């Protein structure tokens, strides 16, 4: 799907694990979609 609906969906999902705003966005899209960048960030931020 290609409607802006679809990014803001997928960057509702960023508020329900912790993130940003406008910087959060763009960090989903360039990560991947959702459950993929998760599980990296999952890696990351320690303690």
């Amino acid at each position: 799907a290609l409607v802006d609906e679809v990014k803001d969906m997928e960057i509702a999902r960023l508020m329900s694990l912790g993130l940003s705003i406008e910087e959060a966005t763009e960090f989903y899209e360039n990560d991947v979609t959702y459950e993929r960048y998760l599980e990296i960030l999952k890696s990351k931020q320690k303690e």
